[PDB]
RNA sequence: AACGGUAUGUCGCGCAGCUACGCCGUCUGGGAUAAUGGCUGAAAGCCUCUUAAGCCAGAAGCCCAUCUAGAAAGUGAUGCA
């Protein structure tokens, strides 16, 4: 019973599209070249996904929620932001 | 004597047939689950297997694969009529 939205600055020098809850994150390297791309579809957790071009950031919101909505508004940002350091700079996981 | 009858003759061995006390087969990989263990991750600027979305691993169990029956599931392809 109530209605809000919360905003993430993606940064310069990276792309996005978002179309139908499908998030298309892709860079691409100055001196090397070389593109990298991933998406992901996220049709679940049902919040209005849109791309400000004048900010370059993503603005998602949640209308009418209960506290378990809610939470999916941290979650989109909590994969998009690994999304960014994955296609820029890369995981590595070192174990032994 | 030979070759037979009768005592549903007794003893010895005995193919065929059946039979065990004998002999051969029982291979083999999925899928979704139950308990439970994990990954990413909010709610709760921390933290958490989800007590939220999403993803993975998972039982002699359940459903497939295999095997038995099978179109009054009144079916079908091909020969003639």
């Amino acid at each position: 019973p109530v209605l809000h939205q919360e905003h993430f600055k993606i940064p310069e020098n990276i792309k996005c599209t978002v179309k139908s809850g499908v998030v298309t994150i892709e860079h691409q390297d100055p001196k090397d070249k070389k593109t990298t791309k991933l998406v992901k579809d996220l049709s679940h957790l049902k919040l209005d996904f849109e791309y400000d071009e004048k900010d370059h950031q993503i603005v998602a919101r949640c209308w009418f929620g209960n506290r378990k909505l809610l939470a999916r508004i941290g979650t989109l940002f909590g994969i998009v932001k690994n999304m960014i350091t994955g296609v820029t700079l890369g995981w590595r996981y070192k174990m032994h």
